[PDB]
């Protein structure tokens, strides 16, 4: 699923991703968190397909209308901005991203279509739609056209459809009524008919799309176009001398564009939600962050109050707000996708001439209304830590409960593959083999699991303790207190032993499996500890040090003389991770030579 530790962003290609990536770069320097900005095609329709399966970006940028459908499906995570932060943005933007009383996304910018015109060609654009035919006429004699804009997305045709009273859904009793659809109303039929009449009269071409309309205006083929703020950049790359003004009226009524609020939602499956929040609130939403995106591609009106006040001075931004006020914010209801899909058809079918305006719009109103559980799998993988080797074991029975078929299990080195013993899957590697990593006094690798259900590999971090890195020493103390002389031992006097390891391992639990004192030939061997417990009345276990160092006490009695001159204390220590099971427990033996005297 989503990669843990990194932020993946999806945004439409027309919007500045480069300016956004430059915001992420600033985020990397301070927090060292790499931000990947991508712009796939059909990210709005692609996101819900992948997100439902757990795959997708950590953050998605789109108009607000799509986020309610995502929300109602459970693909978005409710954002939790502080009241002090919400006041920094205009209240109406928070209304766009509010769903079921929850905030499902962060509003970024307010987007509304405007009329862009060529000043060199047309210093004073027409005030109304009705006079475009008379305009286009004057231009065609010069080998040009009055207006070109994308007819394949109803977003661009809606301003004319809603000018006479066309509407997607009526708002009553505080909610959008999905049974009541305004596509077939005479206001829409009047707008769409006007569009068709422009195509029939040759004033526009039905096949026109976005990239053709953008190429035509920037290259001087047409005097006017309808687009959003994002497009002003490429017009600047071009030398076109242009201006942004309010959309022309229709039947005396202003053109009502559907106003989207560019918003950043957080994936419901993303583990990084905290990072997404820290990035969006602290960095992306700011005077600087928004300016960085605006330099690459214009955002137009912004949700942030402070930065907005500066942007409103821009004539182009003032023109976008003027068009927004005359427009209606898009409903965020899940039904919008069916509405948009249905309206796109009617515009294309009616503009193509395949259907009459009444027949096309009437049909649109009808359509508008309209097992593996691999996360558990990794838990079954057991890490066995031997002295020289690490072995991974996966019980077959447990796998059966999960209903998964494992295609492969390996270490980092693909050469090392698990072997099937028929009751379990075992994978053994030497600490120096299979790309094992020796660091931090630990031997770490990853178990790469491939399941038939998912193409992507599953990775689980495995670790074993490296005892060669650790240094073991045997202390001996005359009293139950720290003392500097461990070398000499005396009979009949209590002796206290402490096992010290450097670098001290606090994470691991220390226990003494066995201890022995070897008096050599003729002296015999005395068993101080066995079976993890003290042996005999002369030995008793003590409490460990503040450090993990274990401790025990023993009393040494000799009946006869000569006393053994020298002896060696042997103690076998067991090391288990506080976070690990017994499988990962490792054992080492420590020896020390000591002088016995009396
Ligand atoms: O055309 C239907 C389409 O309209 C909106 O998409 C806009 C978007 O709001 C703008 O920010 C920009 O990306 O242009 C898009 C049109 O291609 C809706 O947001 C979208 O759901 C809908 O399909």
């Amino acid at each position: 699923k989503i990669e843990e530790g990194k932020l993946v962003i999806w945004i439409n290609g027309d919007k500045g991703y480069n300016g956004l990536a430059e915001v992420g770069k600033k985020f990397e320097k301070d927090t060292g968190i790499k931000v990947t900005v991508e712009h796939p095609d059909k990210l709005e329709e692609k996101f819900p397909q992948v997100a439902a399966t757990g795959d997708g970006p950590d953050i998605i940028f789109w108009a607000h209308d799509r986020f309610g459908g995502y929300a109602q499906s459970g693909l978005l995570a409710e954002i939790t901005p502080a009241a002090a932060f919400q006041d920094k943005l205009y209240p109406f933007t928070w209304d766009a991203v509010r769903y079921n009383g929850k905030l499902i996304a962060y509003p970024i910018a307010v987007e509304a279509l405007s009329l862009i015109y060529n000043k060199d060609l047309l210093p004073n654009p027409p005030k109304t739609w009705e006079e475009i035919p008379a305009l286009d006429k004057e231009l065609k004699a010069k080998g040009k056209s009055a207006l070109m804009f994308n007819l394949q997305e109803p977003y661009f045709t809606w301003p004319l459809i809603a000018a006479d009273g066309g509407y997607a859904f009526k708002y009553a009793a505080g909610k959008y009524d999905i049974k009541d659809v305004g596509v077939d109303n005479a206001g829409a039929k009047a707008g769409l008919t006007f569009l068709v009449d422009l195509i029939k009269n040759k004033h526009m071409n039905a096949d026109t799309d976005y990239s053709i309309a953008e190429h035509a205006f920037n290259h001087g083929e047409t005097a006017m176009t309808i687009n959003g703020p994002w497009a002003w950049s490429n017009i600047d790359t071009s030398a076109v001398n242009y201006g942004v003004t309010v959309l022309p009226t229709f039947k005396g009524q202003p053109s009502k564009p559907f106003v989207g609020v560019l918003s950043a939602g957080i994936n419901a499956a993303s583990p990084n939600k905290e990072l997404a929040k820290e990035f969006l609130e602290n960095y992306l939403l700011t005077d600087e962050g928004l300016e960085a995106v605006n330099k690459d591609k214009p955002l137009g009106a912004v949700a942030l109050k402070s930065y907005e006040e500066e942007l409103v001075k821009d004539p182009r931004v003032a023109a976008t707000m003027e068009n927004a006020q005359k427009g209606e914010i898009m409903p965020n209801i899940p039904q919008m996708s069916a509405f948009w899909y249905a309206v796109r058809t009617a515009v294309i079918n009616a503009a193509s001439g395949r259907q009459t305006v009444d027949a096309a719009l009437a049909a649109a109103q009808t359509n508008a209304a309209a097992t593996c559980s691999p996360e558990l799998l990794m838990s079954l993988i057991q890490t066995k830590c031997a002295d020289d080797a690490m072995t991974l074991v996966l019980k077959k029975e447990l796998v059966a409960h999960l209903k998964c078929t494992i295609t492969g299990l390996t270490f980092w080195d693909p050469s090392c593959e698990a072997e099937d013993r028929g009751d379990k899957f075992v994978l053994r590697s030497a600490y120096s083999s299979c790309g094992m990593q020796v660091s931090a006094s630990m031997i770490s690798n990853e178990a790469v699991v491939n399941i038939l259900s998912s193409s992507s590999p599953q990775r689980k971090k495995v670790h074993c303790l490296n005892m060669d890195s650790l240094s073991f020493q045997l202390g001996l103390y005359l009293s139950p207190h720290f003392l500097q002389a461990s070398n000499t031992i005396e009979p009949g006097q209590q002796s206290f032993v402490q096992v010290r390891v450097s670098p001290s391992v606090s994470e691991f639990l220390l226990q003494l499996d066995s201890c022995h004192l070897d008096l050599g030939p003729e002296g015999g061997t005395v068993e101080l500890i066995q079976g993890r417990a003290a042996k005999g009345n002369c030995v008793s276990l003590l409490s460990p040090s503040p450090e993990g160092d274990p401790r025990f006490s023993f009393l040494l009695h000799f009946y006869t003389v000569p006393i053994p001159k020298t002896g060696t204390l042997s103690c076998t220590v067991a090391l288990r991770p506080k976070t690990g099971s017994q499988d990962q427990e490792v054992h080492r033996t420590v020896f020390m030579r000591l002088n016995i005297i009396s």
